[PDB]
């Protein structure tokens, strides 16, 4: 088990990518704390992968505030001794539409809870693995930061800023051994993602504009996770992984 | 006189690359609005540039206020009937450090004058654009936008969103016949840069770790941008262009 | 006149985006050797261009054969007396197919006339740069490199190693001061995409494809190539530029 | 076992890299052939391997010989009733200097090596895999096929060439079900490498200039060539993981 005794934290995990990273990570070895906005949602992601075994506990953490991320971390070091494991998942798109169009208070939410809020929870578990000797943390981006998604202009820019964040993380804690990786999603069904392959003429559309053979999974970006976590990959950092199923990335 | 009666607007322009590239613009033929934060600033600069012979006029415009973004557009169709050209160059670092300690102002303050100001200054000039028949934007990024410079982390991450920004601008306003592209310079002499090559082994170190044989400076972009804003670069748009004088960016 | 005075061989000049090339650096003041594989299409780009009033001649020049290359040099040297600007502009294709299929003889000819001739053609012009102080070097590539056209697989890989090429070559040339740029057409209108663009389904399948709303034409690429030629693009090296009207590239 | 009942290929597999990545697929359940140039060095891979209870055999194979590639996959059709995967692994640099002395022998001992024999082993290797339902490929290129190192340049271009050879076949085998994606190692201590990290003042050097902490071990690059050859990585094809330490490589 590649991650046995690990303690890891993944955000908005109670559905989705992040629900699919919590169950691989928990069933590799770790112990993790699941959180999203929502008691019903975390309550329900618990009982079911407590369920399957797994140890697993959870809160309730909207990113954006600094208590909850506070008292995330918290949960963790007082029920497991410590946190080796951030996977930053979360993120918001109030906005379709042209660019141009999106109002300040749209541009606000999404540097905020996007860009904002994986850089302060990052601050908040940095301490706590400097106590560990070092660990991980994987920021969960988009392939619409290399080549955009039409009409989620905001989302997009976004992105583009997390492919950023994670190269300035992985040079800046390199010597407090932590590690700072990212995943860039294709198209993923979600329910975030839905709108984009609801009708069955968007969904082909879709496949043809990005040059896919299906569409992806929640799982199928749970393992590359769970590496990127692990000792196994103690040489790779500052890396983004695409998980696109084939759609144009970068060279 | 490759921009003969064309009408730009470019944001900082009082000092370093804002104002080498205001020089430029004037002297291939362009009506130039010149802005700063500073009344004294504009002044001297207008001065100097008329000195010249150049058709330059300028008004204070800190591109973070809404009512100075309005005014400065405003100005320019008051004067000259309409805008063909907007670079867009201000930017601001407050931080020094590692960018796991900056705070959230810090942040917000980066984000709110390096991107979003960007945008919502994109986003003032556009219809006068489209009622000129179409028009060109330029945004001013850095090579540490592809490759981090050590202690700018948040300014560096600001400046990777850019390169996002000017790529869902061009494919957005391509449809209104806007071009939208990107300078990412490298190492160039200007009071913003100072702490870099200010002293004699800082900048000596500087050069080793950059790969170059000379600082450059702010006349060394100013070229290219005149191009890029110029209908002689018509079937180029979405582009970053890195005047780095061989300092390592991207493939 | 940007180019005064200066000195330029452009390969693969009698037609298409190279003939726009030479057409473009002989107005803004060079001396142009243009050259190609057959006499009759050297023959008449030397009529039509001279007829223009420009500093223009031309020999034949395959450029997979090392002694047209040196004739070439060599003729430029005795005409003008020595080379400051080499486009290297050439390529080959003999193949449309998967690219599992391609022959070690496809394989050859395309590494042979697009990347080693590059390389070799640039060896042969050094010495005479060096004599005058630098020059420039621009390697046309393609926005293939980045995103592979359909049937183009085995061209599409030599247009990547030009990347490469480009990038290594500007850092092995800067000590010598001779600057070594790339620039990568998307879809251009001329006899070598023909099969493209053709037939108008297959042109609107393109433009869809591409996200582009025309398709370029050669003179588009002259302006960017006869700049960064120009010593007011003196801090620019190791630099690809697209020209694609906005089709994906790269970030 | 994620690679349970699969059947590999790893050319150049009796040192360095190539040797970490057949231990691991072998350890994580595959059935690997090895090769190499020297019969000696094949022999001595194999009883290390088989002593270590691992499922492996070997024979030489030469990767430039078109009798060589098919002996070796003919032998783990004969052995083992199929192959799935292939990990291209060979490289050659007969050279050391300034990029523009390189001769064509040179050129052409490297292309056909490095690029060439990639994809004519790919080519060998495609209906044994169409038998199979599908198949995945990775490619070994270099970090220094977007950051050159210094005296390697037709080596690295060859680098270069194979991220866009990844992607090509990547889009082209996609049809067939089969992933093609690539490893780019950073600086790894082997036999190779060893110019690069010579005595205590190269190595020490070389550190602070490619900003790593450590230099790389092989099996630092195993695991992620054993996880992308595995099913878990179904939704990832034309993909380049860095294995760098935090070597500079690209967004
Ligand atoms: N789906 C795709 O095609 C795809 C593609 C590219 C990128 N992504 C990225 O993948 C990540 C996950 O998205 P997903 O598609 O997997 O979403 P999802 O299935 O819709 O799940 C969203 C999860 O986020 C939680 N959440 C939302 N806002 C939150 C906040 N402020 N703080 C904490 N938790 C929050 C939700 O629970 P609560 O409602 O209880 O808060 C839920 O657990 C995001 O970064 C997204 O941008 C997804
Ligand atoms: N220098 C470098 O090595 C380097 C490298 C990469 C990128 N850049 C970029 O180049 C651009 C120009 O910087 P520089 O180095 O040329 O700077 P500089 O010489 O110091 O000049 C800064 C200019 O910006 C104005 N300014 C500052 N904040 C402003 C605001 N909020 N609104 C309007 N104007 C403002 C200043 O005038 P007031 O004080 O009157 O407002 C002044 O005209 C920036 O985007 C920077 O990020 C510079
Ligand atoms: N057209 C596009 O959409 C596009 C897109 C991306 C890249 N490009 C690149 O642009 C460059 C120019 O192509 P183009 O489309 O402009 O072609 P074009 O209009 O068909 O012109 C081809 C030119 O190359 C010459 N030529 C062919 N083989 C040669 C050789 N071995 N040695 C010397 N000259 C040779 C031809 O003259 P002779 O017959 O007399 O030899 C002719 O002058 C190439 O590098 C191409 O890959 C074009
Ligand atoms: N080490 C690094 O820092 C580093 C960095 C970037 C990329 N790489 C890449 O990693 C890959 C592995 O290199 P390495 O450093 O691990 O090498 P290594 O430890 O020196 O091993 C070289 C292996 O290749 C075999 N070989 C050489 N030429 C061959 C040929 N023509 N056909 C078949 N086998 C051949 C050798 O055995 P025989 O003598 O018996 O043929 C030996 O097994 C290469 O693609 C290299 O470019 C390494």
């Amino acid at each position: 088990k590649p991650l046995e005794n690990k303690v890891a934290l993944v955000t908005a995990s109670t559905d989705g990518i992040g629900l699919a990273i919590a169950r691989r990570l928990a069933q590799d070895g770790a112990h993790v704390v699941v959180s999203s906005r929502k008691q019903e949602n975390v309550d329900r992601t618990v009982a079911t992968l407590q369920g399957e075994g797994l140890s697993v506990t959870g809160t309730v953490c909207h990113v954006g505030k600094a208590e909850d991320r506070e008292r995330l971390v918290a949960m963790a070091v007082n029920l497991h001794g410590g946190v080796d494991i951030l996977v930053s998942n979360a993120a918001v798109n109030p906005f379709f539409g042209n660019i141009i169009d999106a109002t300040e208070e749209v541009w606000d939410k999404i540097l905020h809870v996007n860009v904002k809020a994986t850089v302060l929870m990052t601050k908040a578990v940095v301490p706590e693995m400097e106590k560990r000797g070092g660990g991980s943390v994987l920021i969960v981006s988009s392939v619409g930061a290399y080549h955009p998604f039409p009409n989620l202009g905001p989302y997009n820019v976004s992105k583009t800023a997390l492919l950023g964040l994670t190269k300035n993380l992985a040079v800046e804690l390199a010597p407090r051994n932590i590690r700072v990786n990212c995943l860039a999603p294709g198209l993923i069904k979600t329910n975030f993602s839905q709108v984009l392959w609801m009708d069955k003429a968007r969904k082909e559309y879709m496949k043809e504009s990005l040059r896919i053979r299906r569409l992806g999974n929640p799982e199928d970006c749970a393992g590359i996770v769970s590496f990127l976590c692990s000792e196994d990959a103690s040489y790779i950092t500052g890396e983004t992984v695409v998980v696109g199923g084939g759609t144009a990335s970068r060279l």
